[PDB]
């Protein structure tokens, strides 16, 4: 095993990795502390769709590049210095998934929080509804999980790397899933991606804040 | 140190405190372990303000309790029993909060996601920029860090239980703390409370869904 806070500090985004297997049961450990995360009225909001077939992964790829590109037409007209950014952008920071042995597609649905129904049934404003959202404690719900997926990744002596970037293509990316897996996601969504592998050895993070900045003590 | 299955599979939402203290230096490791979680382009939208003065710690209930009120009076005239759940509710699963020895309010910030900027420069609708933020990173981020700080709490010998219950009334709570404390919020605003302590013995927690619900393995 691995000390708490080993891991937490060892803890890196994952972009490169060895040419080294995930097995099944390690993943599914890391799924099963997923599953331990709290979240709001129990809600659970999670759902880990674990994907080692290289057509599959490549095929999201595809979809990806076709929703960005289509982006990029429209960006093109008003800021090439931007659109190529853009495209330097997905390469390093979200194409690279294709490098791990693993994608995993984590799929979640929208908990609607506490006051919710209680300001619903009063006929509140949607405008004071939706403040309660801009903390979104179903997606603070779904990192906890995810967190303790990354964490025990570490633990069993591998990394990932957490995604979201491919989001303005989640539609898309859930429909590809769907036909080539049958996979039903219901009222689920895709939420994350995780790239996960053996990572290389000396890889970067940029630095952090420090403990003292991110803290108040009321005296 | 306690290894990190262990710490996962001891966190439990703990609502009932014994009477003892948390030290500064402890809860400073804590807000260490929170930092160190991954976040959306290293945004780190997080501050944590910890707070021991009991009157404020009851100051901030009365303007939960005051701003209860208000949707009771409403809720009364369309369901009493409804009310009355929510009545229960409140008591047991927001105001609990007071009988822990410190009080950690968990601020955050608006993260725009990858898409954000790009959908915006070309004038996509506004109603395709909102699907980014149905599984809003920043708020995955926050997730990632107070599960950090959770685990954390935990492995040094205290338990805590996260809270999101208390925000119809976030502005409220914010107005009190900075009328008080001096504390300049800035941009950000109320995310979570956390209720830190040393945990009562025989805590319970609810079922949870077995793991095979909530993965599939693509084959
Ligand atoms: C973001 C989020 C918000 C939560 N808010 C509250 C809350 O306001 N009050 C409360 O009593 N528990 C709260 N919880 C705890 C959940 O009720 C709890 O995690 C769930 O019932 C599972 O129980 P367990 O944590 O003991 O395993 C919250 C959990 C999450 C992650
Ligand atoms: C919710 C969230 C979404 C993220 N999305 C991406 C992403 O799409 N691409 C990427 O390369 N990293 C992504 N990251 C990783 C962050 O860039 C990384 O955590 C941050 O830069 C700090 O670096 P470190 O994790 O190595 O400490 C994401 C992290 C979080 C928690
Ligand atoms: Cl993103
Ligand atoms: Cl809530």
């Amino acid at each position: 095993g691995m000390e708490l806070q080993d891991t937490i500090f060892k803890r890196q985004s994952v972009r490169k990795f060895k040419n080294q297997d995930v097995s099944d049961e390690d993943i599914l450990k890391m799924i099963k502390a997923a599953g331990a995360a709290p979240s709001g009225k129990n809600i659970q909001n999670w759902h880990f769709v674990v994907i080692k077939r290289r057509d599959l992964m490549e095929k999201i790829a595809d979809v990806i590049t076709k929703k960005q590109q289509e982006i990029l037409v429209e960006m093109d007209k008003v800021s090439v210095d931007k659109a190529n950014r853009f495209r330097k952008f997905v390469k390093n920071f979200t194409l690279f998934y294709l490098k791990a042995p693993v994608l995993v597609l984590v799929f979640t649905k929208v908990y609607n929080p506490s006051g919710y129904y209680e300001l619903e049934l009063i006929d509140a404003p949607k405008e004071t509804i939706d403040k309660l959202f801009i903390r979104n404690p179903g997606m603070q719900s779904l990192g906890a999980a995810i967190e303790n997926f990354t964490l025990s990744a570490i633990e069993l002596g591998y990394g990932s790397c957490w995604l979201t970037s491919q989001n303005y293509a989640a539609d898309e990316i859930e429909a590809v899933l769907e036909a080539e897996t049958g996979f039903e996601k219901g009222e689920y969504f895709l939420g994350a991606m995780l790239a996960l592998g053996v990572p290389e050895d000396n890889l970067k993070s940029p630095s952090k804040k420090p403990v003292e900045e991110i803290c108040t003590f009321i005296k």
